[PDB]
């Protein structure tokens, strides 16, 4: 069976952690949230409460099929982590080509991981600038497939995303 | 001397309200340019504060200097369709103009894509973009590059605000 890490912090864009992973479940892949500690809860932007199920401390990427980064100012509180163990982690995913699905502001910690240079992604307005500058080729569309990395803007591009991320988790 | 403080909802309260009040003591008029004219923004910690010019109207050449405040203020800004807060900053950082930037006040320097070869300071999580955008990323509680101060966190504040309060002095 697959399943898929999602790496969360305080301030997540509700919708854009409950969408995919509802149809990541649906699809029947399971999920598990990372944070900064185990048992911990994180309280998206409209209140949602998720307890955190694997410290990031702990967590072993290779366990994972896919890895989901939802959007909002979760990313950036990820980014915060003064020993950059979330970026260490998703470059896991991108240096071993494992589907890698982000939306919104998601795209920030793919900067993280230094391995954007000639990818080819989207995110929301507010950080194409700062992807640019790390290397990707940016466009502005609602999904972007490039190899393993599933982008999409905002949450109106769940539909388009949410079917994208659950075919290449098929492959 | 008039300083432009470009503001969106969830700023950082004390890295508007503790430069306002440094610039204010040193006898220097500040005015909140935002989305809407009179308008209220608010704070993640829930200050309240009045928008006194539309950024559609604000003209920079009007402003003696730029101050950004922090929190999820500067995103909020990155995100306006058309890029009006980052070519209102252009203005500032292409004739050499005092501007001020605090913890992730930084973001906004990034689109007037000003920032090859300067040196900044900025909060933890913005540092990585700042170094693509080409800018000299150090960790020092405040930065000065000819026009440019910047500091990291509220416990610099001390720093910056002697820092930006000297910039307009002169």
């Amino acid at each position: 069976t697959k399943k898929v890490a999602i790496i969360l912090a305080n301030e997540f864009e509700d919708i854009d952690y409950s969408s995919p992973k509802e149809a990541l479940e649906n699809a029947g892949f399971n999920t598990v949230v990372i944070g900064d500690t185990a048992n911990s809860e994180v309280v998206g932007k409209h209140g949602e409460k998720v307890t955190v199920d694997v410290g990031i401390a702990e967590a072993k990427p290779e366990d994972y099929d896919a890895l989901l980064i939802p959007g909002g100012f979760s990313p950036d509180h990820l980014r915060g982590d003064t020993e950059g163990r979330y970026g260490t982690f998703a470059k896991y995913f991108t240096k071993n080509d494992v589907p890698t699905f982000a939306i919104c502001h998601g795209p920030q910690i793919l900067i993280d991981t230094d391995d954007l240079k000639g990818r080819t992604l989207t995110a929301v307005l507010n950080v194409r600038k700062d992807l640019s500058n790390a290397g990707a080729h940016v466009v502005d569309e609602s999904v972007v497939v490039d190899n393993n990395i599933v982008t999409s803007r905002v949450p109106d591009d769940l539909d388009d995303f949410n079917r994208e991320i659950v075919k290449q988790l098929q492959l």
